[PDB]
């Protein structure tokens, strides 16, 4: 399937793949799948990041639901970055363990799909700014996922709710080395801390890619009440760094400035959605499908 060599992610045809896509809050709106996933593909996204629940905080996504969402993605010519969200911001190892068990439990939905699915082990596990503690978690669990027969590229979110990318700079190679398949990439979520201005965006990207580690900005936003989405897009394009905007629809009121679409079908994008789809360095301009799809 997918493979990582230095700071590049390669598709199953060996062609570099640069993620340009959208997060979708599937776990909380499970019945929107057949509308939302194809609508995201219609915007030119080459990758969808699909929010799943392991039952820790929300309604567990069962094996049939996983199969359903994956299939909707690959049959609309998107790679599926699957992620478990129930450990968000938690420092406790038990929350990471729960996500790891979930992947193992659900392995029969994932095995064989390594050319179209990438596994983001847990959304924003380890909220505190502590690179060592963060690393120790992944060093312990990545070999267990490999032992279970999962050969997918794995995606690991930075510490600090994704906003402490120093963790990846300092310890990301140690994490990568713990993977016996050497097929692990990293993600930063850029909001007001990690994406607060142009210098910060570029330095945070540089501090990973200059360790010869592969990188996606697996979530990012825009200025609210800031966040430099223009530099995230432009510098990502310059450096071949992947990105995934947050999110299609359904944020709670406090975060609803983050909805990219007014409707589930994507007929009415928000200003934010239009920026991501139709603006400079956005999906229409820069998103290329994985060559597994043609
Ligand atoms: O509570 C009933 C209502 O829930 C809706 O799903 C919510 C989830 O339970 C979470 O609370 C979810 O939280 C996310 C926020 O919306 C922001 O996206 C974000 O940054 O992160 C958090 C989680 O980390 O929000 C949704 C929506 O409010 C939904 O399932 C609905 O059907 C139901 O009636």
């Amino acid at each position: 399937g997918f493979s990582v060599d230095g700071n590049t992610l390669y598709d199953a045809n060996g062609q570099p793949f640069v993620m340009r896509g959208i997060n979708h809050g599937h776990a909380w709106y499970k019945d929107t799948a057949s509308t939302a996933i194809p609508a995201i593909a219609e915007q030119g996204a080459n990758t969808i990041r699909i929010v799943l629940s392991d039952g820790g905080q929300w309604e567990k996504d069962d094996i049939d639901t996983i199969r359903e969402v994956i299939e909707l993605a690959e049959q609309n010519k998107m790679v599926a970055v699957v992620e478990v969200h129930d450990a968000t911001g938690r420092d406790s190892r038990s929350d990471l363990n729960r996500a790891v068990d979930y992947w193992i439990e659900m392995k029969d939905a994932l095995i064989g799909k390594e050319d179209t699915v990438i596994i983001n082990i847990a959304n924003e596990w380890y909220g505190s700014w502590d690179g060592s503690a963060w690393a120790d978690g992944y060093i312990d669990v990545i070999p267990k996922l490999r032992d279970a027969g999962l050969t997918h590229t794995l995606m690991v979110d930075a510490a600090g709710w994704g906003q402490y990318p120093q963790s990846i700079h300092d310890y990301g190679q140690d994490v990568f080395n713990a993977d016996p398949l050497k097929n692990t990439m990293f993600s930063i979520h850029m909001y007001e801390y990690a994406g607060g201005d142009a210098n910060t965006v570029r330095s945070n990207i540089d501090r990973v890619i200059d360790q010869d580690l592969a990188l996606v900005i697996g979530e990012f936003g825009h200025r609210h009440t800031d966040v430099d989405e223009d530099t995230i897009l432009s510098y990502s394009e310059e450096t071949g760094t992947g990105w995934l905007a947050w999110s299609w629809k359904g944020n709670s009121t406090s975060w609803d400035y983050l909805d990219l679409s007014e409707d589930w079908a994507g007929q009415h994008l928000t200003d934010w959605g239009n920026r991501i789809v139709h603006g400079a360095d956005g999906l229409q301009e820069t998103s290329k499908p994985s060559t597994v799809f043609t």
